[PDB]
């Protein structure tokens, strides 16, 4: 099939996630055909640096023939059996055992899903069920954040803080609340980041006291806000959030769907920020996106509460899917046994973070250069000295993203935030190759800015 | 690993869907290891007739080496790329094109998910977005049915009518309503099924007038209620439901997650019952459960409304997953090209339905023997002449299910309904083998009933 033919069929038959379908069907979809390591090829033969690892998820990179063999072997033996009929199967038991080896102490039990969105919905029902079992049926509100992202289920979209999502489906659903995000560049006023971290965390205490602690089930947050634009909270933030949750007997939930499976150099983002959640949600890196699988990692407190409650009337046909479980097992064993996570912490993470800051700090219209391990970002700004953002936040980001894409580099615009999360296996040479393209793209971005009198 | 070892690890580490974890961890999980055609083997070497095709989904049966090859080939070439970044990939374009060939007229466009539950959430947001685009932001309530099942997302569980699910998570969410199910055995009084069908459909008109048509977005139903116990509505029901929806400007949605991909002998259950939905939800048979994938099939009217609305701020990381798409393609091509769906309509379906009625009609405590194509059921009853059900509806079904399972036959109890949905490829010999075991099991069931003084 030609590029033209694939585009014709895509436009005629396919509705995409988070897309202006009318626009895409006219402009034509870019057809990605092949992946190897950190690179993609499109139908026009372009070699592309995937600085987003598929969608924050292809943590071991493309081309794992060993994962394809594990999928083939399991699909030939038992492609599917359900976990509903007082039944199990070896692939799901083996994965559950391996996950207990790599997760923090106290995380013995896992509930399986297909997606991060299903994991968040599962976590919401688990949190509410937990408090019902404790004899507190009033304790049902989950608190999230504006510009937080917790997936695209009605439940996940509700707990997320994307107004563009809320306005499609009449969200949020009841028993959801939101506090402002710990975005120092915009909300920091004359505070230091560390001062601001305590203030941004105390917005949770304010919201708890407004609602009433007796009605608040949980606080949920991404250790680093992903889709919101790699919002890295100050070092003082998570310890204050945790103090507040424990003071008011509110459960603390990490959304690890991006930060999980080595993205920060720790196995999990909550380990990097030094907080101890009761539950955490996972997908993406769990299987390096090779097959759909998500999980809720359930701490001892909530697991004992759920087990005390008899039936949990929840789950998905494909929960624990043997083939997805077999591939996730291969993926997690690789992340440990090949030293991929340890390499992010001790080697490629510090290299990426140093080189990221070296590359982007000098630009007139770049600020808040940031990152941890193998997640990094910056913001395109009208004026650094004034911390002044561009109007129509997102228009300038789209301009920059389109320049990257034209130059066969994938980095994502989140409003006017530019973000990167490449495969964890990226080499030092590949980091420098990626930053060389990004640097030339920013030089062109700045030229165009001044040319249009936008600078 | 031994049976004992698998059970120890499962109990220590795995939380199952729709399970009493405390009970399962004591009793021990049955470990399914291998599948071939209509049979499973457990860790103790028992050969099992899978009369439920995994979970209503393994439509082409176990052992498709060609599906494992398609998965391996795609996973080696491009295991994952996202459909979010104005991007596509061959596997998703090819599947989208093939689906348009096999789906009813007007269904050109498909939105992908991982699960039936995600497909239902997608459909809810699509229906609400549609009415917003039409300038009717009041038009947001979806009506389902008591004992309807639409998955295990917060959205799907809300639209579903399982009270045991509603009581876990504070459901239903707003803009959800429910009417009684068209269950003639319980609600039929001295009406004929056809008389009852019109009355049960008019419950929808009554509910619409109670709420106000201006507030009602859609009516959603499974053509045949699956998890509710294969509730087969009268022939008069769906045409009346459709008349009522069109009269009041309400969208009509088929949940095809079980009935889809040949289960009734039609490609889709709505075709068998003769109604024209605006959207339908799918999973299970879409890939014969070989990998997780679901879809919303969007009719011309709702697709034009969504496309008119610019951005649809919805979707999942693994929407359109290349490897799942490659396997679904192989599955759908097999269902068509190997004549599997046609064979249900013209050959094995009528054989199953005749043999099912021949086998179960004679039993003193069996009634409402029913089915079409390769979905069939009956109800365990205290007294046929009185249409008297057993008290604690579900206790007697569990007794019967446990006898089946002990005799290496998988049939599911839905309350006191016994249901079957085996692989569509089941032979006449395999139908007779399955019914011979079920028959001997019902003889034992009746003995035990009387022994316990429950009869
Ligand atoms: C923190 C967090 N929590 C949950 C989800 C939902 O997982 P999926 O339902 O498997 O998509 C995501 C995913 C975000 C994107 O889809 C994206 O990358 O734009 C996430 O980052
Ligand atoms: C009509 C209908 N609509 C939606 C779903 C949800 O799909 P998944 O999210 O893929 O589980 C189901 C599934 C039912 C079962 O899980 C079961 O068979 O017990 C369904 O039958
Ligand atoms: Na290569
Ligand atoms: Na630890
Ligand atoms: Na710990
Ligand atoms: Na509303
Ligand atoms: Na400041
Ligand atoms: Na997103
Ligand atoms: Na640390
Ligand atoms: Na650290
Ligand atoms: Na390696
Ligand atoms: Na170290
Ligand atoms: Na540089
Ligand atoms: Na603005
Ligand atoms: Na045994
Ligand atoms: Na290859
Ligand atoms: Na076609
Ligand atoms: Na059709
Ligand atoms: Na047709
Ligand atoms: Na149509
Ligand atoms: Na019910
Ligand atoms: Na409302
Ligand atoms: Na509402
Ligand atoms: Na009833
Ligand atoms: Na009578
Ligand atoms: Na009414
Ligand atoms: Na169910
Ligand atoms: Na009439
Ligand atoms: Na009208
Ligand atoms: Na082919
Ligand atoms: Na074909
Ligand atoms: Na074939
Ligand atoms: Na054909
Ligand atoms: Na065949
Ligand atoms: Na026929
Ligand atoms: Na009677
Ligand atoms: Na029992
Ligand atoms: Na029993
Ligand atoms: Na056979
Ligand atoms: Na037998
Ligand atoms: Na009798």
């Amino acid at each position: 099939r030609t590029t033209s033919q694939w585009r014709e069929l895509d436009a005629a038959h396919h509705l995409h996630p988070f897309t202006d379908t009318a626009s895409l069907n006219q402009a034509g979809a870019r057809v990605m055909t092949r992946g190897e390591g950190v690179y993609l090829w499109d139908s026009e033969g372009n070699k592309i640096i995937d600085g987003m690892a598929g969608l924050w998820c292809v943590n071991v990179g493309y081309g794992r023939k060993d994962f394809a063999e594990a999928a083939r072997r399991q699909m030939e033996e038992l492609p599917f059996y359900n976990t509903f009929f007082k039944t199990t199967h070896p692939a799901v038991v083996e994965l559950s055992s391996l996950l207990a080896e790599v997760t923090p102490a106290g995380f013995d039990r896992v509930f399986y899903t297909n997606s991060g969105s299903e994991s968040v919905d599962t976590m919401i029902r688990m949190v509410r069920r937990y408090w019902d079992v404790q004899g507190k049926p009033e304790k049902k509100t989950l608190i999230g954040r504006w510009n937080g992202y917790h997936g695209s289920t009605i439940g996940g979209a509700s707990l997320g803080g994307m107004k563009y999502m809320h306005e499609q489906g009449d969200l949020p659903i009841p028993g959801m609340a939101h506090i402002e995000q710990p975005w120092w560049y915009k909300h920091g006023k004359d505070m230091t980041p560390d001062e601001f971290g305590v203030v941004a965390a105390r917005w949770l205490e304010e919201k708890i006291l407004e609602i009433g602690a007796d009605k608040v089930a949980a606080f949920v947050g991404e250790p680093i806000q992903g889709a919101g634009g790699v919002i890295v909270p100050p070092a003082t933030y998570w310890p204050e959030i945790e103090r507040i949750c424990r003071k008011y007997d509110v459960l603390l939930v990490a959304d690890e769907v991006i930060c999980g499976f080595g993205r920060t150099g720790e196995w999990f983002g909550h380990q990097h920020f030094g907080f101890q959640p009761d539950l955490f949600t996972a997908a993406k890196g769990l299987s390096s996106g090779y097959l759909p699988i998500g999980a809720v990692f359930v701490g001892k407190r909530v697991a004992e509460g759920l087990i005390a409650g008899g039936d949990f009337n929840h789950g998905f046909t494909y929960s624990g899917h043997p083939v997805c479980a077999a591939v996730a097992h291969a993926n997690v064993a690789a992340l440990r046994d090949e030293g991929i996570v340890q390499r992010v912490k001790d080697d490629i993470g510090p290299y990426m973070q140093k080189r990221w800051r070296e590359t982007f700090s000098r630009f007139e219209h770049v600020d808040d250069v940031r990152g941890v391990g193998m997640v990094q970002a910056f913001t395109l700004v009208k004026n650094k000295a004034k911390r002044e953002l561009f109007p129509d936040f997102g228009e300038i980001g789209t301009l920059c993203r389109d320049i990257f894409f034209r130059n066969n580099l994938i980095m994502r615009a989140c409003g006017d935030h530019i973000v990167s999360a490449p495969p964890l296996v990226m080499t030092r040479a590949e980091v420098d190759e990626m930053l060389a393209v990004a640097e030339r793209c920013l030089e062109e971005f700045e030229q165009t800015l001044k040319a249009r009198g936008l600078a």
